[PDB]
């Protein structure tokens, strides 16, 4: 343990806000929101309390849970590159067991339901067991964690509101199938958990439509990224 250091805090944070994220997203009884286009593709949402109403996106991507992990992880300032909904990303630290603060700007629903916002995010990545432990190797589960805080040089610009995110997480599970044509192929059960303080005083039904709407736009740029992924041969 380090004296006088404010990353113990940060690490601190970090962890117990992944604890949280992986103990919430394995909750068991969710309210369907809205179903995707997509078969098996649902928005979902439950009261958890000291958190408010969550939501919860789930649904089935053509690719190894490991490839989107990476990027999730090592690639995240590309993020605008392939999901305009991401104007900006950039690392603020690193400060160890896959911990990072990063700022991020999001667009907003189109619709002017949610305007656009920034983001100061602490965030965990690691590999899990089945029972929500750190993982060196083998995980049952792949997760990427962030929770909003307070950074010393990122104010809240009088331009943007500086959204809050309470509780939030990818959760990517690998999934070996057989396509209709018999081959085995890798894919990725993804799971997208959030739980943000609008600032707003919109009515919670509105703002029901408008929170699953954004996940069911954000799967659709991860399709494409991976489709691409597909075509080059990466994956």
């Amino acid at each position: 343990q380090g004296p006088h250091m404010s990353i113990d805090e940060y690490k601190s944070q970090a962890n117990e806000s992944m604890a949280n994220a992986w103990r919430i997203i394995t909750l068991p009884n969710w309210t369907v929101e809205k179903r995707g286009t997509v078969r098996g593709d649902v928005v979902e949402s439950r009261k958890v309390e000291g958190f408010g109403k969550v939501y919860r996106f789930t649904g089935v991507v053509n690719c190894p849970a490991r490839f989107l992990y990476e990027e999730f992880k090592n690639n995240l300032t590309k993020l605008p590159e392939w999901n305009p909904t991401i104007l900006k990303c950039e690392i603020i630290k690193e400060i160890g067991d896959g911990v990072d603060l990063s700022y991020q700007v999001t667009a907003g629903g189109g619709r002017g339901i949610i305007t656009p916002r920034d983001f100061v995010i602490l965030r965990r990545t690691a590999l899990l067991s089945r029972e929500g432990r750190v993982v060196d190797d083998n995980p049952h589960g792949y997760i990427s964690s962030g929770v909003s805080v307070q950074v010393p040089g990122y104010p809240p610009l009088k331009e943007m509101v500086r959204g809050h995110n309470k509780v939030g997480c990818w959760y990517l599970q690998p999934r070996t199938v057989q396509t209709p044509g018999g081959k085995i192929e890798d894919q990725a059960l993804f799971q997208w958990l959030m739980c943000c303080d609008l600032k707003g005083k919109i009515p919670q039904f509105v703002l029901d439509v408008a929170f699953a709407t954004v996940m069911l736009d954000y799967i659709v740029h991860v399709r494409k990224f991976v489709a691409e992924a597909k075509a080059r041969a990466e994956i």
